[PDB]
């Protein structure tokens, strides 16, 4: 009873702290090593992210340098940063893959703006899921006799009432990102 909401409120502090990284990726200003933290290739059969698989350095604000461990790598590393919500086109000299930030643009922000909107989304659903879950959970609970209907009762107004904390979390996740790409 207790159980299911601890673990669901282990699950749903994960996802928000899952929307955290997401929008970190969306640049607002200039470079960052983890901007590709969250882009991954096929490698040998497993989800691989390409900070693995490459040096990733910032020389100037605005450049990262990306040097594959394995030359053989470097075009499908190169493939997955253009297939990105990154926006943004890499070159390459045939050993390091280098990338530079367009000088932002106002067209450029309302499509980021748009991005972190539907990425908080993204991250609702999954707490809506775990929510449902868990609502599951008590509902099992209240029908094998486990635990008196008052309790149950409860339950499920404190499982709403934290789900609801997450999302509010995210969306204030959600708010700090838009005034950042709108002022910064």
């Amino acid at each position: 009873i207790d159980e299911a909401l601890f673990d669901a409120e282990e699950k749903m502090e994960k996802a928000v702290a899952v929307a955290r990284d997401d929008l970190s990726t969306i640049r607002t200003g200039a470079a960052n090593p983890g901007m590709f933290s969250r882009i991954t290739i096929d490698y040998y059969g497993a989800a691989t992210p390409i900070t693995q698989l490459a040096s990733i350095n910032v020389p100037e604000a605005r450049l990262v340098v990306i040097k594959p461990y394995e030359a053989n790598q470097l075009r499908a590393i190169e493939t997955a940063i253009r297939n990105s919500d990154l926006g943004v086109n890499p070159t390459n000299d045939g050993a390091l893959i280098r990338v530079a930030v367009p000088q932002l643009t106002e067209e450029r922000r309302r499509e980021l703006v748009k991005q972190a909107k539907h990425k908080g989304e993204e991250a609702k659903v999954s707490v809506r899921n775990i929510r449902r879950k868990a609502m599951e959970e008590l509902h099992r609970i209240r029908k094998e006799g486990e635990a008196g209907e008052d309790e149950v009762g409860r339950a499920e107004k404190d499982l709403d009432k934290t789900t609801h904390q997450y999302v509010t979390q995210i969306d204030e996740l959600v708010k700090h990102k838009e005034g950042e790409l709108l002022e910064v």
